[PDB]
DNA sequence: GACCCACCGGAC
DNA sequence: AAACGTCCGGTGGGTC
């Protein structure tokens, strides 16, 4: 390209090097744009940044967090990652796209400001006569990537103090818990190794072998072999306890306090948006999605998650969501009467499960019924269901027969969804989004089966994702015009900051947003509470 | 110091 | 572990 000055021509695409991939951590070491035939490199990135008026290019979304974070408002625009992901998921980053589309990936802002500019061309034209991937595109992705710079750079409050004293309280709870390992033991060694820990429980203490590991073939040590163990030896619930509790505090409790960013005083995840086979987002550095909340311990660092003084968190949640997108999906009359009846399946395994009423239920236990229901629905096998429930193979494999039955028009939709996926190659959302599944055609058949549950999981979850990402879209304008903040997605879920005053308000209208997104056979009812910190909005 | 691999486990 | 799916991250063990 020929090199002009700055500032570039409006519309231009923009490259950008940071010293890191975290956009609020990050400095702009370099910023570039491309248009015309024209490179255009700035001299002082920071200073340039302010000559723009959209981040257009490969990675937007990350520009435009970092502008946030200087007090720009600098909305993201067209990103070709975005056009790839959505003709092929497995699109998820520039190092594969450039070498998919036509250029390569490197570190110099002009030479990826040029790249933007070519795969944008390249992979619009792809999508010329795609008219359901160009809908998503325009009305779903590109839209979201500005909702989720304004998330990413707006972050969450966090409890340090709390943290930082519980981190203490569970290091005592961890050494008791080793001494007694050691000890049952008969002498100390890492109990942080898997491969120290096999031989003491299997050699050294001739336990019972239940697995082996995939790829060395190790016996296994993961949890459910040692639940499967937890009578046959006073040590195993004491690993249990001690895997628990250091898994907590090595992943939240500890690194959490020491991420929070010193000119917003808050925690800033990141929300990737072309991660997932399914559509869905994931979030990283730190992943926020996946904060601790089923264990009582795990509630205690959930209820570090709090709103800002004179703020309130409000949570919101669809009711058995993939649930829902299966009746309206499938057709089946059955399922869909469950839910215009007001049932919770849920619920009623967990009922049938503990063999206690329905108001008997707690947290703890529809959690368990909840894995079971999506279990058996994507395809787990009696003998892991036997297990799971506690329960002899032949009762676990009526519960399978049963839960079809009641839904016979299910099986059939994953029959004409996987067919389809053979013929066509890949499976789809209900708004046509798409994940190629070469491998239904696999001859091997633990692979073809394996490729079979990918496939048919893909358009209850991507639908889910979907009607998810339209909500966020159609309901962040409502929540700047309250006043309100859209903090944090967890795939079902939604965490919003709002005045104290309008809490109540920006409640009732995000749950009718979210119920009303799209309507379905069925309809979407949406759990919202309010607190002081996020276990107690989810109450 | 950066990175990889395998496994293990948190959430939805 | 096992014929649930989708993710990300810590640890040990290891290399360069
Ligand atoms: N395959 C699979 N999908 C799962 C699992 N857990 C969650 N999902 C998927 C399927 C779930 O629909 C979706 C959202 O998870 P929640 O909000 O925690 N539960 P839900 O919406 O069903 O019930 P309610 O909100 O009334 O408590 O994530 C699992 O173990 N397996
Ligand atoms: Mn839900
Ligand atoms: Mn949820």
């Amino acid at each position: 390209l020929e090199e002009a000055p700055w500032p570039p021509p409006e519309g231009a695409f923009v490259g950008f090097v940071l010293s890191r991939k975290e956009p609020m951590w990050a400095d702009l070491l370099a910023l570039a744009a491309a248009r015309g035939g024209r490179v255009h490199r700035a001299p002082e990135p920071y200073k340039a940044l302010r000559d723009l008026k959209e981040a257009r290019g490969l990675l937007a979304k990350d520009l435009s967090v970092l502008a946030l974070r200087e007090g720009l408002g600098l909305p993201p625009g067209d990103d070709p990652m975005l056009l790839a992901y959505l003709l092929d998921p497995s699109n998820t980053t520039p190092e594969g796209v450039a070498r998919r589309y036509g250029g390569e990936w490197t570190e110099e802002a002009g030479e990826r400001a040029a790249l933007s500019e070519r795969l944008f061309a390249n992979l619009w034209g792809r999508l010329e006569g795609e008219e359901r991937l160009l809908w998503l595109y325009r009305e779903v992705e590109r839209p979201l990537s500005a909702v989720l710079a304004h998330m990413e750079a707006t972050g969450v409050r966090l409890d340090v103090a709390y943290l930082r004293a519980l981190s203490l309280e569970v290091a005592e709870e961890i050494a008791r818990l080793e001494a007694e390992v050691f000890r049952l033991a008969g002498h100390p060694f890492n109990l942080n190794s898997r491969d120290q820990l096999e031989r003491v429980l299997f050699d050294e203490l001739g336990l019972p072998a239940i697995g082996k590991t995939e790829k060395t073939g190790k016996r296994s040590t993961s949890a459910a072999v040692l639940e499967a163990l937890r009578e046959a030896h006073p040590i195993v619930e004491k690993i249990l306890q001690y895997r628990e509790l250091t898994k907590l505090k090595s992943t939240y409790i500890d690194p959490l306090p020491d991420l929070i960013h010193p000119r917003t005083g808050r925690l800033h995840t990141r929300f990737n948006q072309t991660a997932t086979a399914t559509g869905r987002l994931s979030s990283s550095d730190p992943n926020l999605q996946n904060i601790p909340v089923r264990t009582p311990l795990g509630q205690r660092i959930r209820r570090a998650f709090i709103a800002e003084e004179g703020w309130l968190l409000v949570a919101l949640d669809y009711s058995q969501i993939e649930l829902r997108v299966l009746a309206h999906l499938s057709g089946d009359e059955n399922l869909i009467r469950v839910f215009q009846e007001g049932r919770d399946i849920h619920t009623e395994t967990a009922s049938w499960m503990f063999g206690v009423p329905r108001e008997a239920v707690d947290p703890l236990m529809r959690r368990a019924a909840k894995t079971i229901n999506f279990g058996v629905l994507y395809g787990m096998s009696a003998h892991r269901l036997s297990q799971e429930l506690a329960i002899p193979y032949e009762e676990a494999q009526a519960f399978i027969e049963r839960y079809f039955q009641s839904f016979p028009k299910v099986r059939a939709w994953i029959e004409k969804t996987l067919e389809e996926g053979r013929r066509r190659g890949y499976v789809e959302t209900l708004f046509g989004r798409r994940r190629y599944v070469p491998d239904l055609e696999a001859r091997v058949k633990s692979v073809r089966e394996a490729a079979e549950r990918m496939a048919f999981n893909m358009p209850v979850q991507g639908t889910a994702a979907d009607l998810m990402k339209l909500a966020m879209v159609k309901l962040f304008p409502r929540l700047e015009e309250m006043g309100a903040r859209m903090l944090l997605q967890v795939h079902d879920e939604l965490v919003l900051e709002a005045p104290k005053e309008r809490a109540e308000a920006v409640a009732r209208l995000a749950k009718e947003v979210m119920e009303g997104v799209y309507p379905l056979a069925v309809p979407l009812e949406v759990e919202v509470g309010i607190g002081e910190d996020w276990l107690s909005a989810k109450e």
